[PDB]
């Protein structure tokens, strides 16, 4: 019967729902989960709204199987709804075309600005709560606002001797079910493995309800963590298999990436031209939305077809760029090298990255910063018990006498960068 | 990774030139089930995906009618053409699918007769024109003249004995693969059953793939019909079974067509003040822009946003409406009655019914008067196959529910309109409705 493909009927708690029916919520509906991957996989539709629900559903799931089975780590009634609520918001602060945005789009237009998408999920997650009156609600469910605010909060960007504030360390555990840094494994992932899979037909093998089966809480070095039963390994071996099909085959696919940043290439040539409405009638950008959270909360995947159907001649330019898309005339790839030794690129370098390819003198035809785009592309210790980043550079020129250029400036770039040697 | 329900499927060059095209391209921005993804989270499909299956579906069925059966004389010109129409089918469509023809349209425009497959039949001319495509296909071997209205009339029908131009009577069996509306039988609703039910979470057990390989082509009262081997009617009646799960559990979603219609309240209280434009410059507004085919161009599911996000005042009945579904106070469910054995509710009279409602005299008198603007009335409407035994082959062998919804949503008001509801359907002479 109809409802989630993935996690089927799910009913919530009324605190949830309430929070659900929500304007800044609901903006989650307009943020295609794999950004630009809907332009190369016809699949790939769904968007942040049905995965949020489906991380709240599972968070919950987890949470009230630990307490069930172990009673002695007196998780209440209280405890649980909180973790459920940040499962829930976790992902309100992406912005249009999810991971494209703090990743890319952002250290292009403000270098400067240390902007993460989970910082803007707290911000987002307070001004939900706050332009809704969920707060008495709260109270009314058992909640005690200032605490669990703050246990929220914390559980979706970590901390703002034992760091968090929201509860105490002895249930510590608590802190690794909807984001898990340190063993990669949350119900977070479980969720976009389970629909990724599921929208880009591709074999997953993982059962996250069998984990969950199996799962319990127990001493790791003086703390207590999250183990899993050791006759679960084999599922564990299906799960990271399952990652890393995802990414070698989709997260990280050639065409799939370079229509990424021909769409920040667009955003970037319209970011001058496009105002959005904010809190008090202040005017904001699309790169500088993300400072005042009424305006943000208008800012979704709407904004590309805003630019794709403007007539105004000061956007002819990113409207130019955005109807390639539709043609196909895409970027045209020039290679790949990755950084040896420990070092990564920093996001506050990216916008100077062409720049520098551009002036590597190699050893016909003479090529300009603005004629390359340079994008870079980042991402077994679980506890049992008994009974990096890679460079790609493209070419806006689509010439094959310009590409030949482009290639001999990028092979020499790698060369005086200290890079691994490209792949002819 | 491909798409979902087919796989990796590579077309011909032709069929890529039409597909990377901004009149095809405008699908990747109209939800297949339309308002239906505000009550079903996984259906967030879009009719771009949707229209390359049928495509792709469509020529798996023509090809291997082909091989079986050389004698059919299917050309590689033949496939090309159903394949396009198969591609093209559902241009037509406007914002929310078939929200905008069925329901829009009809309120906006009355007088109009508009469907989706007329406006499939002008995108398709349109977007051939716009992009050079003719001598496109005049180098892959299509006679333009001959098939462009070959392909428009397998999306349409006849557009005026042999009723069709396109292609003679002896491939006559090649129009009924993309659209069939006698038996219900196309690779449209293959396509639609098997991602509808995939992103609904529902069981699908029709096996396409086992039925194309054994269809066959036979004459059926000297008329050249697609025929299913007989050993193959288990496999239908799974099919037929989906079909009626998809409607009953979907398609006809108590909440899911309340919201279509609020979403059409919305664009109502909207219509005189978005403006599209169009060819030469010209403007159009939502309901109006069917009539060029520049502008329709750029009507998708944009329109509801820019409601949404906008700030005008003047546009601020209709942001509030929009508003109402985020927070999810949505118009109240009164009451479903159909009109058995009466003669059906014909799509111009739609504007009128609230009208109606709300003019008749309950027979005790209520503490609540209700207006014409209190209701929302929507009209929701939607085994003869022939087979084959492999001994002896090339021979063969509800309708229309009314709902009303209430603006007004408290208790006094609800009691009020079920009251004119139950007397409009006594002197309409509808079934009675269920308490
Ligand atoms: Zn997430
Ligand atoms: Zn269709």
């Amino acid at each position: 019967g109809p409802g989630d493909p993935i996690h089927g009927h799910i009913e919530l708690h009324p605190l949830l729902v309430r929070i659900i029916d929500t304007p800044q919520f609901q903006r989650l509906r307009y943020i295609k989960q794999l950004g630009g991957g809907y332009y190369v996989f016809p699949g790939a539709s769904h968007n942040r709204f049905e995965h949020s629900l489906g991380v709240g559903y599972l968070a919950g799931c987890l949470v009230h199987a630990l307490g069930e089975k172990q009673p002695e780590l007196q998780i209440s009634e209280r405890d649980v709804l909180c973790v459920q609520i940040a499962g829930l918001c976790h992902d309100l602060g992406h912005g249009p075309f999810s991971h494209m945005f703090d990743g890319r789009f952002i250290p292009l237009a403000r270098p400067e600005v240390k902007w993460t998408h989970e910082q803007g999920s707290v911000m987002m997650f307070e001004h939900l709560i706050n332009s809704n009156g969920i707060k008495p609600v709260m109270e009314q469910y058992g909640l005690i606002p200032e605490e669990d605010i703050c246990f929220i909060k914390e559980q979706i960007v970590g901390p703002l001797l034992w760091p968090y504030k929201g509860r105490p360390e002895n249930k510590s555990f608590l802190y690794e079910i909807v984001s898990n840094k340190r063993n990669g494994i949350d119900v977070d992932k479980w969720d976009y493995f389970a629909r990724d899979c599921h929208h880009l037909g591709i074999q997953n093998n993982f059962d996250y309800k069998r984990f969950i089966k199996f799962a319990r809480v127990c001493e790791v070095d003086n703390e207590l963590r999250i183990c899993a039963r050791d006759k679960e390994v084999g599922n564990l071996y299906d799960m990271f298999h399952t990652r890393n099909s995802l990414h070698r085959r989709a997260y990280q696919h050639k065409v799939g990436n370079i229509i990424d940043t021909m769409i920040t290439d667009a955003f970037l040539k319209a970011d001058d031209y496009i105002e959005i409405t904010g809190a008090g009638g202040k005017k904001y950008r699309i790169s500088t939305a993300i400072d005042d959270m009424e305006a943000y909360t208008k800012l979704t995947d709407n904004i590309f077809l805003e630019i794709l159907y403007s007539t105004d001649p000061k956007l002819k330019d990113a409207r130019e760029i955005l109807k390639q898309i539709e043609y196909r005339n895409l970027f045209k790839y020039v290679g790949e090298t990755q950084p040896t030794g420990q070092i990564k690129i920093k996001r506050e370098d990216y916008e100077s990255l062409p720049k520098e390819v551009a002036s590597a003198k190699p050893k016909d035809v003479k090529l300009k910063a603005e004629d390359f785009i340079v994008d870079v592309i980042n991402m077994d210790h679980v506890s049992f018990y008994c009974k990096e980043q890679l460079i790609r550079v493209y070419c806006k020129k689509v010439d094959r006498k310009s590409l030949y250029a482009a290639r001999q400036y990028f092979v020499q770039w790698c060369a005086d960068r200290n890079f691994t040697k490209p792949q002819d």
